[PDB]
């Protein structure tokens, strides 16, 4: 049940390709957006938890800017990469959201960059909003991105190819996007062909793996309700870590919100 | 002379059927219907038919089913062996690369080329092929073929960037990359194919990868009309994919028919 287990060793190269070819934000741009957002807030930010930290690309960006960072992810394979990047001092928590085994009065901000929250059902993200609210003091903030309208329009029909593929550094990926009838999720299947350890007779060989990435579309009305229900205010959406508004073409919606003084 | 169908021949028939079932390619009996109706409209009867670029013989088998006496020509030994299995020993199969057609004058009543073999010919090679076909046909015989239409290039080729598509079919996986090299008279469709290996690697099934370039030469309508006029044909007409519909900007496969004149070629 870890779709990133087979992806972890090539994830960083694929993330760079997605920046180069699928308009994903480089983590330094995410860092610029976060610092501009936090600088506009009254309460200073020193400690940051990134949930769904993956291989730690965003952790490293924030640490380079002087933040004291902690990461959380469910994937041991991804966290092994994050440990190699960050070294031994960085706290890395292996847990599956909505579980956040960490105490209140500790984090000034929580972030989730590059779409980990797309993997959570509505009830799982609701409980995650609650867990984040318990960790943040009044005036702390929560920032994350999820797929926008333009993503579902572009990769989940119409007129679009249902199968996509990429050949990158001797690995090959074949992606299939399916929308089950009457389901609250959409499915992206990763077929991956990777060079094998040895050869078959006199030919190079490849191992095939198949992994399902199940995504839950998150309407704006749902985000706003979840924010209100869990002690957040001033929820705003922007297009992909820019100052532009969310709109019909947005591929990645960036949400920011502020913890109230509620309990 | 590379043979891009060498690695494809084993799985070609399954892929061709997928393209009919899913990509609007004409079922071979629709091609047969179209040919029989077109030939029936001509004064000169048709019994003997040469299919150039016959591949694995899917169109040979359809024309034989309808009662024609068919001969096939293809450059790919791998494809032709499949045609030999399909047709048996009675059918003449010629291994030759167009424009070479080593067959006698006064032999064929019609020449056909179904499912896109002529897309692989440069304008010079297709001009020479028109000449060779003209020499094989008596006055009143006909030549029918299909090439990619305007809608095919618009759908699969982007002038600005490569396009990538894929298919997983019966444990074979294809990755297709479509490019338009600058200033070239061709466009490129690369086939990466993953097929099951002969043995396993440790405890995991293994796959072999092949890569083969399919190089296609767009053939504008004005060029077909010119080639027909230059090589002894008349009444050149285009239809959409072996139907009675006209060729149009959305057509994926342009079906051309033309009639041999009395000129000496
Ligand atoms: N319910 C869940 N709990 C914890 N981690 C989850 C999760 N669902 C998805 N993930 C993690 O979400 C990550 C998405 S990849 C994003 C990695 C990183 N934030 C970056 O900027 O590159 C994966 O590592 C995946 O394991
Ligand atoms: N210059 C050339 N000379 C001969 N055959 C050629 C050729 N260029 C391409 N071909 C052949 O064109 C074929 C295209 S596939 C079409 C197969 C068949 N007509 C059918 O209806 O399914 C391949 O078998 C390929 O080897
Ligand atoms: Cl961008």
């Amino acid at each position: 049940p870890d779709p990133y287990g087979n992806l972890a060793e090539s994830y960083d190269r694929l993330a760079q390709w997605a920046i180069d070819q699928q308009q994903e934000s480089p983590r330094d741009r995410v860092g610029d957006f976060l610092q501009t957002f936090w600088q506009s807030q009254d309460r200073p930010v020193r400690t940051v938890l990134e949930i769904c930290c993956g291989t730690g690309l965003m952790l490293a960006e924030l640490a380079r800017r002087g933040y004291v960072v902690t990461g959380l992810d469910r994937s041991a394979a991804m966290l092994e990469q994050a440990r190699a990047r960050m070294g031994g001092k960085t706290t890395l928590i292996r847990a599956e959201l909505p579980d956040i085994p960490a105490p209140a009065g500790e984090f000034d901000a929580v972030v989730s960059a590059a779409g980990g929250l797309n993997y959570l059902s509505e009830s799982q993200i609701s409980a995650t909003f609650g867990a984040v609210a318990r960790l943040l003091p009044a005036g702390g903030t929560f920032t994350f991105d999820v797929f926008g309208q333009g993503f579902y329009a572009k990769f989940f029909d119409p007129s679009a190819p249902r199968v996509m593929a990429l050949e990158l550094d001797d690995i090959s990926y074949i992606w299939t996007f399916t929308k089950p009838a009457e389901a609250p999720f959409v499915d992206m299947s990763y077929t991956q062909f990777s060079p094998a350890s040895r050869a078959v007779d006199g030919e190079p060989a490849f191992i095939r793996t198949r992994d399902l990435h199940r995504y839950y579309p998150l309407p704006h009305a749902t985000v706003l309700r979840l924010a209100a229900e869990h002690g957040f205010t001033d929820a705003r959406a922007h297009d992909n870590y820019s100052s532009d508004p969310s709109g019909p073409h947005t591929l990645y919606d960036t949400w920011t919100m502020v913890r109230t003084g509620s309990l």
